[PDB]
């Protein structure tokens, strides 16, 4: 039992290590998207690599109007100690808030409870209207690929604005490359018409598409994926 | 009301365009993992890109010991025509079964009827392991096609963590901190934390953050192959090939 | 559990391959009867034969002021492909709408999920008059196509019964007792009965069995034409012509 | 709330003017099919036309292995008096049992209490096979006599499909596409589809639409004889001969 | 579970062979009493004998201002055919209405679905005054015809009790203690009892047993006429002169 | 919520002025029928006239194999005083038991608290056979004494009907159609109805109306005598001597 | 479940052998207390001795401003015969009302159906003040007559208690510690206990045990006259002189 | 909600100032009766007067085989301090046990929480026989001390009635009608009543009012001494000599 895609993020006050805030209102009222990602506990290695991975892509997220907020079943005092430790031993400052959810009240509300005591790694991509657009549930033992969350919100924003659907593997789809899909006709009249305009490349009346995204939108999406695939030049346990 | 990560795949008989099968027994019996991915409807363009994308990675999945299985609310007859259409117009044959779920009985049972459908299933993905246990769930929206290379990464990483008895860091195999590193599961008692620090037998940043590099050079280069492909601009689009 | 004869057609929005319509309002509005027929699935042979048969008889229904609407548990996109297929391989355009009912929400509301079904909807037929009231319901098995001419006979006889104030005998217009004669609703009181008999204004076998012949020759021969067609061996099959 | 197609006929004892019998057992145990037809009341003109029409086709049903049973909400005494009257004034003996259902316990168990109805039984027909299974249900209104030859066509065609393992096109034996051809149940797997098309043992318009012509000239002709009878003006009206 | 003596007759619309009427309103509105008798079924011998007996005493009822109304679980068409048979074969016209209660809605409302038959109403009588109040109820078994003269006596005696403020002793007007005398209602207080005995105005056996003879010689002899008729061997039986 | 005709008399222990007894067991065990009659209260005039009228007929009841038992909502000490009053002032010994029902437990079980009641028992009568089965119920108003000769006619006819296998016409032994004839219970199937007529073994008016005269002269005369005793003014009133 | 010391006597209408009255209203209206005593049945020996004992003390109760009302589960007609019997055979007029509680409505309302009954009301006494509040309840067994002189002592002492604001010692006016003294209600706070003691206005044994003698000599001698009378053998027994 | 006369005393373990005991078992086992009296609270004046009054009649209770047991909603430590107080200040040792009922558990169980308290127990008395059956209950208000001699008289009179199979008249042994006579329980059948009267075995006023004088002269004078003591002005107050 969870919230559903297309539903509005459930209304709640939450305590973070930045203060008390109202969700989704806090982000909606700033016209901001948010990514809520949860963690089973403070001072755990997979969750720390993820915090560091998100911090790294903080600017990338912000440039798309996306705020980040964590969730862990540990108090605010542990959250601040954990963060301090990250900055001192890894050298990276973790700039976004983390919800303190001892009791797992928030976790329960979101159905994030293998768990019993510690909260699955759930991720909710919520748009500027408060609406849940995506949910990823990775297991406790597996860290997220954070560059895929960036690709999602980028593709999603471009779909919402260009009035287009986004092909598998976009912007590198095998069939239509960086093309974007015109939502299929839903009546025979609409189908005939669309087939008679010849205004789109097409494979059938229900598969038409064009290339409306800017060159920079495509290269930015491709840049997320490129970074996901690169062998890191020098690791951060060395920097330490 | 969805099934839960770490629960057994709900026991059920399903009708596919390859016949009637029992989930998850049918894959467990073979000691196979399976990826179940749903689709709102046959003859829809995003969902057709995804089939094509899945069929391309079909051998990659086979190599890992993973089977593929679809789910659509359409009938088995639509599934077959849709697949015939893809093979004829795209030039790609779809090798894996599609559950025919008219009425949405299977979709319901899996909580795949979300708040933008009421009628067509969300893009749900269930990665179920050889023991028939759900290990990952992905819910993409209707308008957004999956990145199938990430599905492969997950199965690959989860099979490694499982075999090597490790946890897998963000962005593996390209984690900013420990690169190809895999993580030793943290001590949960005070003695165990002390023993672990005195053993000097792992690299480490703290007693709770220890790791080695126990993954074969081929295990790793294969994980990066997935991601590199995902990053590559296709040379030749299949639309032109038609 | 079902709609009932004499009941108003339940109010509902439905999505068809021609768009979203309101039942029964859309037809009541226009002063039209409608015949709603349900089909287990797209790209099935019996149900394709029936589509063709209703398309052939499309003008007959227009003359009667009857619109036709189909229902199948399959997405709108399948409905459209299925119609392209019939037009392309049989050479008959299907001009009427088909409700897309993935989930079987409409099918369920109408009680069209029966015990040989579970997945796909019974072959159900609702004959609904211009007032939105159900007048006849037919439930044929999934393996047996309908006799479309009988649906025509029913509407025509019922409209004749409504307007002439008459009940229609078995097998009309070929009843073995009274041929094309129409029945006067029987008296429900003893004084009514006694008056009917003394009036001698009707042919009669008893006070409860009185009839006359008020249908025009045209009405009679139009109704017989439907059964005559149904009886005729076709003079050229569409299979060959294909 | 009704019995459903594919559902077993509800187990019940009924009283008729032939005696008390158990349904569907009484007929199952003889290897008989049966048609149960319900009537609003005794001594009503539409229902008398229907009884005479069934009685007239009595031997046709018997040759098909099909028994007839009526159901009216009136006592067994009224039934016999009613039958006696039909035999005296119309000259036709009604050879089959009629259920006496005062109280409407049976009507109610069967859902034959509709919304024009109140107290008198909808005009419902159940065609039940020799396994005791409901195969077809027809609901005509109070004011419209049934077409009894369509009932014979139905059981004839269902018996044919059952024994030949075939589906039956619309308007059989005069279907516009395939005439008197019967349909091969479509393939439900990709492998069956491909194999069906490789075999080349059937006429087909597609892998899901294959048929042949396995019905005997006699069976086809018998079916056409039912429809020709329904279509032709009778020579001699039983009222003239009163 | 039944309505009760002292209670108002249950409000209800009913259909009879003379029309639709509201009970007890149709009768109260005329300032008339009514006797409602019920009958298991039409075309039954005991029940026919009863109808004939009531028809014979019809004017005796009208002299008392009492209308008769029957009830049988059988349709209006059967009732009329049943009446028709009686007039034809026995020579007696049944002038009063009969409720057609197919389904037994009225029967259940009145508790007339007793144990000998869950299908045909017990043989019950409700005697109902001009205020719509139930004054008497009789339940005979289905095998035993009523004594209609005793119903006349009850109405007559009860109209007298009411109009004279008197109670009626056993066997009136032939009581073995006081003959045709009528009983003064007993005092309910010690002061009334004392006053009654000091007044010396009645014949008395005790303060609680007082009586006088206030009924006209006509009232008394009318009541005794009923008992005498019941006691008389009939002159000429109706079967003979059929 | 009354007991019902055809039902077993509800099991119960009761206290009478003759002792405690189990109903209907006390009478079933003796092979006896019984008449249970209820009374609103002790020391009341109508109920005193009934007790006397029943006492007069005690021997008529014993000869039929029938016991009498009263019921009143008053203690056993009232019953005995009341009886002693009747015997001292009227000169009639009341031989039968009266149930003492203070609290009205028995009265509620039998549903005898009717609308005029609340506190005093409706005046009801149950005629119960030697199987414990309720065969008749009369409900007379508080103000109207019963006619005891009619209760003796009912059991006499019920017994003859039970043993001869016959139904009893209205007003028996003086029915206007058939006099002292008894009715052969009607056929319930066409075959029975045909055989009955074929046989020609009975007087008849129709297949559903056959009768004969198998009751003895004595049975007939005993029953006519009850009716005669009801009809005649008694020579000598008891208040005279009393 | 019963009424309670300190609760209002339950609101109710009751039928007595003097007429219908409202309790406690009827006595409350007059500024009177009343004693209600119940009796299991009329024409019972203990309960007669009681009536007689209360009758003898009727003037004593009147002087106190107290009415008496009896209660018996027997009809009003029995009450009156019983009372007549007492006046006639014993020579004493029972001047006060008796409630006729047939069915025991009043008895259930008051909880007087105890275990040794189901049928007959316990021997219970309610003493109710002029405000309608129950002050005392006594429940004697059916086999033990009350001591009516103790009931007078209770109300006389309760009247002194209420008007003098005093509590009444055991066995008053003959208490072993303080004789005819009356008890000052004890202090409930420490300040109150010190105050009472330092003011030295009462005889005392402790701060919680103070008393005085505020009752007049006539009040005292009156209360003691009830008890003397209870103790003395009557100079004349009523049975001898009967 | 109290226990009821006739019902066995509710089984229970209680703590008293003499130890823990099971009720009624502890006294039943000894063949003793017990009187259980309740007190709202320790160190209250009316309740102290009563304790003393009981302590005074202690051997009178022993002579009858009756034990005494008090009950108060106060700890066992208060009970004992209260007893010491009475012994020290009044000179009277209280020999019987008092139940300590802090919380009111026993009191609730026995319905001893009435509507003038909710905190402190009503002043209730239960007289319980050697078989553990409740024979008498008395409820005085709190402001009114009991009359302990009336309690001795009840138990003495009850034990005599029991042993002699007699009922005891009002005011016994000083009944106005029959003096010290005891009542023969009344006959409950007509046979008993007639036999009783035929025997001339008793003095009688009627068949239901018979008596004799079976009590020994010592039983009679012992009972009357109880009452004489209650009527005697005390020759020396306990407070003076305190």
């Amino acid at each position: 039992s969870i919230p559903l895609i297309g539903e509005r993020f459930p209304e709640m006050e939450v305590t973070t290590d930045h203060g008390v805030i109202k969700l989704p209102d806090h982000y909606v009222s700033q016209g901001k998207w948010f990514v809520l990602f949860s963690h089973p506990a403070d001072f755990t290695p997979v969750c720390t690599t993820e915090f560091v991975s998100f911090a790294r892509r903080y600017e990338d997220f912000q440039r798309l109007g996306v705020d980040l907020i964590g969730l862990s079943v540990d108090s605010v005092f542990s959250h601040i100690k954990w963060k301090e430790w990250i900055e001192r031993h890894i050298g990276v400052r973790i700039p976004f808030p983390i919800i303190a959810d001892p009791q797992g009240t928030v976790a329960r509300r979101l159905g994030l409870l293998e768990s019993a005591t510690h909260t699955v790694r759930g991720v909710f991509i919520v748009d500027a209207r408060g609406v849940i657009r995506t949910m990823l549930y990775y297991p406790m033992e597996l860290g997220r690929l954070v560059d895929e969350i960036l690709r999602i919100v980028k593709a999603l924003k471009l779909g919402d604005s260009l009035k287009r659907a986004v092909p598998a593997d976009w912007p590198n789809n095998e069939i239509i490359g960086e093309g974007l899909i015109v939502p299929p006709p839903t009546t025979e009249d609409q189908a005939r018409a669309r087939m008679e305009s010849g205004q789109y490349r097409s494979l059938d009346w229900w598969f038409c598409w064009d290339t409306p995204a800017s060159r920079d939108d495509v290269e930015e999406a491709r840049r997320y994926l490129r970074r996901a695939a690169e062998k890191p030049a020098k690791l951060l346990y060395e920097e330490a």
